[PDB]
């Protein structure tokens, strides 16, 4: 048996890899691997040639088709295999096998260095717990003050050991922060209160040290943006696609429908459509990829392609997010009424369900390698010292207290100049 | 136009909707909704009947086929629709439409919460060790007074600075909790004693801070069960499936793969195969589900079914997880060479392209479900701060000390109402 | 082509798979997989039977051979394949192929090394570092005392605040353990001294807390005892082998040579030979394995067999050591002058260099599984809480200080008979 | 008896040792010692000549064998012995003996300076952050006095009832380092500022303890370069091999064969094959060794050769690592059908199992080498305690304060011997 195959060049599905007299002598790629795995079982010989316009094709105004589909409609080639997308407008004129790989829409994003968070000091306790602690300090100072009046100590006559609220609360704060000398309160009530206060304070400060020790070990390669929803919700990074591409038309026709209400699609179209699409789109996939590599941009394209580029960019400078996608799958096209639809399909099924196809897929999309596709940090950082940019928040907390001491010292003489009441 | 449809009664896909004289008269389901969405465009009415042996079908030893597949091979019906998974042995005897819904092996699990322990401050030391420490405090506080009996310093006569029976405890406590200030001991025996007590206290406090920090830093385990690649690693929960099922055979096939790097399937098989599979497997899906409900068990089945179970459980007690087990999907099957195959595939694709298949799917797997189906907060716990409700034990220890020292009014305010006077 | 194969039953190399009509008609195993990999490429048919005495054989007193080698010498079978070990006295009568897998002598042990230890909290600093710290404390107290002689401050004559050597040393210690009151040193020199001492003290106590936290965090992971030599250095765990086995003779022959560059084999033999071998050894491999499983014992045997037992023990209660061994290997024996020697050796080399043999090897010796084969510890830890057994050392340090306070209170009764006065 | 021997020079297997009339009279090396250990038993003498093209090369495109093999194929010599490695290309045309030594792909590396670093306590904070903290102390100590100048307490002026210029620093420092006693300030602004300072102090000290603990716990993991898996998983040190070598071909085969389900060899190939392999690779083994010795490079070759280099390197500058490798080994090769194959194989096995081969091998790879060649990291325990040599920085920080205060005490002896008063 002899078969003539039409293809379109696209990495990593179909590439030329040897040339003689300027003509392609060898093809390779995942779709070529599928074709060869079919040939080695069914025994057919194949001759591959490249479609002249390098387009998949569209229904012409006369009802014909151009491109690879055209080459099938005119029956100039027997079988067409490439990064086709199974769609019913195409199947209306040519047959398709069962899909051998699921299609998906992905985005390519440049990696970035870890941000310097400003308030690493506040992290160990939830931002409401500090309000609970400050309120507990105040309430314990009030409880100490009422305690000293419900049951009073016995004291030196006229001594300031009859501690006013101000002096009573000072001991509660100072003892909380592990400062100050002997607590002057001798009575069993006040001691029994202060010793449990000391136990609370020491447990709080241990827990602070212990949980700061945990952010200083968790902080690793985990931080990333990992969904289309997030990309559609943020606005700092512009995103787009190739103009008039099937991806463009897909995202458009998803987003324009007002009865579809997953707003991610409409937010994507609302970004893409700006200035007739000229704001965020590019003429070519390579231009988009380079714009991502050397600018603030993200490129929306075939997830399989972008994952292949991210795996085979030697810098690991890109990262990418994956998505579960239906309605589309790569497959093999045939002339309408061709019998091999009922010959290839069962072998494609055997390959998928035996797991044999997983070898051919791994051969081009390796499960592990140099580049961790779903992680985006300065991965060289095992750990580090605390920088001035980092610990800034605590110098701010101090400078705020300093400001409040300057305010009070300045104000106390607007008090002192009240009425002459020295 | 009239077409004869064979079906198999199966959860969501095909279920009864009307009964007369105790017998079913009509059917409903997601597959029924797809069949009607086709019929209302193509205009054909249909007959439906349940296959006489109530199973999808299998090849006989004579090479014929039983079940609904048998009913298609013998041309007893025009069209077959059910949860009929596409497989190559079936495509060798019947023709399949393009797959309209994706297959997936999933698991049903009972919830167990991510909430922090009520008393997480107790964790660093065993409840018996806290008792030993408290007793050691009380011992040192008694010993210090028996030591001070033999060895009085040449104190000033009648000075309040004398080592009273009472303050001896208060110094040993306030020193242990790192707050005591100066200790008025000058003889060698008791400077020795307090110095060794300060060493013991500092070592205890450091070990508390350290093993709280380690108990916090151990936090990774919240991520331990979120996919089959993770469920295949744990061993606390045994998992299994229905015996003689296509799911069991699939687990067997992928587990016996000589070269698959995804050892997940091998670790599944290493548990499922125990005692010829009789240890962990069940004969009924409802038996599996309710064994998970009433005991420590995990049921492995079609994720499409298990998500419906998780949605419709009136207690919302379950959650479910399902990996990207692709390369299979549900399809409508037809007799060899039936011309409706291409027109059906055409319209099924047009339905998926429009998103009409998403709208239909939402009728049976509502995305905005009545209750949570997947999470008990996300991985955020593997990166969270110390919330109020995690610390609450320490506020109870403080509240207990407050309430005790307030109840010291019921000792001392009553008593000093009766000791003569205030 | 038809060839007659003799084998000997041994797991997992050669095993029966069904007692068809009560006879061992069907066979399975690693060497059966090798035999099939040969047969499928070379096309020869084969027949298998089991040697009558289930022994490999020995050179008889008449110069004949019994066992499988006998069955080759008598030309009763064409091929001998088993867990047979290539040796030159065997090669003296039958030819061997290239060895397809390297032999090894290994040891099987139950999991051991309970994680309970008493000086756990003393470990963060090296044993000499505590001597350095206590020396630095003493030297700093001496340097403070000599510093205070060069110039005195504006003291108060005869006041209790005066700083002799004894008070100076006490201030230095109490300020180190963070229990000191106000330091009375006003002079710029002695202030600068105490302030640098305070900075040293904070850095010591922080480093202690940090390294104790690290040791608690990382302990229990690494395990210990993973070498045959060091397992032969100790004697608390008895070890042995099957009497008169090839392992026994091998260890004897190694150990009895005093000119060997390592005494370790003599240290093995001087254990194995005890009570004429009856002290340790066992009659059967299964009896050895059970004696290990239910007693304090270790069994020395074919490492691949012990590894297969450890892998297939459902409890995974054993662990084993993958000792590097040479000079021996498993191979295929043949009648002298058989032409298949070259054909088999050629195909074995092809299978080895291609890596195809590793597919057959991993099928029986899985490189990964639900448990680690080399981890040896009885972990016993899930909560990580500290207990009375572990923290014992610090109560001992306190009890030693208590003892010395008691002895000093007693001692201030012996001088005190004789002081002149108190 | 005489047999002609042919060899290829390769250290340390075969080298020249004497020359007469410009022709090689004697040879030396481990393979020469094996050849002599055979000859002295079998009694045959030999003449050794070097093969004219000095390579093991694969056969010509016409199927004739060049190289050391060709001299056997054409029966030009009787025995071939060299670093010739048994491979399936060769036993098809010549007869191999059992391999007398195992083959192994190894790597040569240069060991580190063992990091004599005193910064172990400087690590938690950046070297500029310590300057910022010191400046912040000096500011707070100056501000406290410029605050106290505005508003004093209602107490006697000109005495310690008002804040002194000097003690302000001593309170701010001693409160920062927790040894502060009781701060004497009682006005609102100064209790406010000291309270904020105590909060800043606690936050700083806790962050120091935490990030020391994180630096210690991120250390005591990441020092693991001890195997080809570790060296291939890392990407910080580049590695390469000699082109046109069986080592490169082996890395190519294991890297491209998809059934090698271990990532190690794939990531080896992905490093070595940079820039068409022209980037990392070399044309000479000496060039590799020198590139390791004088640059950041690792050289992949025969572990026997690299370990011989590591042993003989007079500087002890190298270290070496080698994988547990099989499927190849060095062997003695003979003319096809030569009868001596059996007698040689027998005697080689006798030498191996007697341990005579260990004694011979020790002549060229001595165990008691002049250098430590087997680890890139310390042999300390799995946890690692803090030590004198790591803490030495803090004892230097203390020594600086000692020396400074000892100097100040000797300046003071001018001031009061020069005023005549304190």
């Amino acid at each position: 048996v002899v078969l003539r195959v039409v293809t379109v060049l696209e990495e990593p599905f179909v590439m030329v890899s040897e040339n003689v007299l300027g003509k392609p002598k060898k093809y390779q790629g995942f779709s070529i691997d599928v074709l060869d795995a079919l040939s080695n079982y069914l025994g057919f010989n194949y001759e591959i040639y490249v479609a002249p316009d390098h387009k998949y094709g569209s229904p012409q105004e006369d009802g014909t088709w151009n491109g690879l589909v055209g080459e099938l409609v005119f029956k100039r080639a027997d079988i067409g295999i490439s990064a086709l997308t199974i769609t019913p407008d195409r199947e209306n004129v040519v047959d398709f096998t069962t899909r051998y790989m699921d299609y998906s829409v992905g985005v390519l994003l440049r990696r970035a260095e870890k941000t310097v968070d400003m308030f690493a000091c506040l992290a160990p306790f939830d931002l409401s717990l500090w309000a609970c602690i400050a309120g507990t300090v105040l309430l314990v100072g009030l409880l100490v003050y009422l305690l000293n009046w419900l049951n009073p100590p016995r004291l030196q006559m006229g001594s300031m050991t009859s501690t006013t609220l101000y002096n009573s609360m000072w001991f509660v704060y100072g003892s909380f922060v592990q400062q100050g000398g002997e607590v002057p309160y001798t009575t069993l009530a006040t001691r029994m209160m202060m010793g449990a206060w000391w136990l609370f304070a020491l447990i709080v400060i241990s827990s602070y040290t212990a949980n700061l020790a945990a952010f200083l070990t968790i902080t690793r390669i985990e931080s990333s943006i990992q969904s289309l929803q997030d990309l559609s919700k943020q606005t700092e990074i512009p995103y787009g696609t190739v103009l008039d591409s099937a991806v463009y038309e897909h995202v458009r026709m998803k987003g324009l429908n007002p009865f579809e209400r997953d707003s991610m699609y409409s937010q994507m179209w609302r970004m893409i459509n700006r200035s007739n699409g000229s704001e965020n789109n590019v003429l070519e996939s390579q231009a988009g990829i380079q714009k991502v590599k050397y600018g603030n941009y993200a490129f929306v394209w075939d997830a399989a392609v972008l994952e292949y580029v991210a795996i085979n960019d030697p810098d690991c400078s890109f990262y990418t997010i994956g998505n579960t996608v239906a309605d589309r799958g790569y497959g093999i096209a045939l002339q309408h009424g061709s019998p091999y639809r009922d010959v290839f399909s069962q072998r494609i099924l055997e390959l998928q369900q035996n797991g044999d196809m997983d070898i051919l897929k791994h051969k081009w999309w390796p499960k592990n390698g140099q580049c961790d596709l779903y992680s985006s940090v300065d991965t060289k950082q095992k750990g580090g010292a605390l920088d001035i940019k980092s610990f800034a928040g605590v110098f701010c907390i101090l400078a705020a207290g300093i400001v409040l001491s300057c305010f009070i010292a300045m104000l106390e003489t607007w008090w002192n100049k009240r009425k002459g009441s020295r």
